[PDB]
C-alpha cells in the first residue's frame, strides 16, 4: 500500500523554549501495523539545550499505531495527502509547550515538519534543572470533533529523587484528505510506551522507541 509493513521517516523540528531557540533533525524506521518505531534524533542548532530533552519527546508519529479490534485508522487512511496535528501540553508547574506538526509522504518516506514553543518552564523546576528521567506509559483518549479528531490524556514525567511531574495533553488531528473519504470511529483509546533507548553528549543525540496500540475499553458493560 502507501503504508507498508516497514516504513522510514525523516523529521525536521524548530522551536524555542524559554527564549532558547533550537533545531533538531532525525531519521527513523518502524512497523506501522505492529505499532513500533525508532527514531534517532540530533540537535543541530542551539545545543546543548538548557532544558530536559524529555519535554520534546512527544513531538518527534501517528502512523505507527497498531489498530486492534477493527478500529478505523484515522491516520493511515489520510494518505496520500497526509495529516496535521496541533497540541498544547500543560505542565502542572506552569510550563506550556505548544507544537504544530505536518505529516507528509514523498518518494516512499514519511516526512515530519514540526514547530514548537515552550514558555514559563520554572527556572528551578526539573525541566530547566534537567532532573528528569523519561516518561511513564500512558493512555490517550480519542474522539471525533468538528471534522477532525481530538486526543486527550495525562502523562507522567519521572524525576530524579523519585516522584513525578504531570502534564495534560490536548491534541487536534486534521486530515488533509477530505472527510467524506475517511470512515471515522467513536470514542477509543491508544496506549503508548515511549522509552529512551540511548543518549549521547548531554542529549545532543537521542534514540527513542515507541510502541502504541489503539483499542476499545474491554470492561464489561451493563448497557
Amino acid at each position: 500500500e502507501l503504508i507498508k509493513e516497514n516504513m522510514h521517516m525523516k523529521l525536521y523540528m524548530e522551536g524555542t523554549v524559554n527564549n532558547h531557540h533550537f533545531k533538531c533533525t532525525s531519521e527513523g524506521e518502524g512497523k506501522p501495523y505492529e505499532g513500533t518505531q525508532t527514531m534517532r534524533i540530533k540537535v543541530v542548532e542551539g545545543g546543548p539545550l538548557p532544558f530536559a530533552f524529555d519535554i520534546l519527546a512527544t513531538s518527534f508519529s501517528r502512523t505507527f499505531i497498531n489498530h486492534t479490534q477493527g478500529i478505523p485508522d484515522f491516520w493511515k487512511q489520510s494518505f496520500p495527502e497526509g495529516f496535521t496535528w496541533e497540541r498544547v501540553t500543560t505542565y502542572e508547574d506552569g510550563g506550556v509547550l505548544t507544537a504544530t506538526q505536518d505529516t507528509s509522504l514523498q518518494d516512499g518516506c514519511l516526512i515530519y515538519n514540526v514547530k514548537i514553543r515552550g514558555v514559563n518552564f520554572p527556572s528551578n523546576g526539573p525541566v530547566m534543572q534537567k532532573k528528569t528521567l523519561g516518561w511513564e506509559a500512558a493512555t490517550e483518549m480519542l474522539y471525533p470533533a468538528d471534522g477532525g479528531l481530538e486526543g486527550r490524556g495525562d502523562m507522567a514525567l519521572k524525576l530524579v529523587g523519585g516522584g513525578h511531574l504531570i502534564c495534560n495533553l490536548k491534541t487536534t488531528y486534521r486530515s488533509k484528505n477530505p472527510a467524506k473519504n475517511l470512515k471515522m470511529p467513536g470514542v477509543y483509546f491508544v496506549d503508548h510506551r515511549l522509552e529512551r533507548i540511548k543518549e549521547a553528549d548531554k542529549e545532543t543525540y537521542v534514540e527513542q522507541h515507541e510502541v502504541a496500540v489503539a483499542r476499545y475499553c474491554d470492561l464489561p458493560s451493563k448497557l
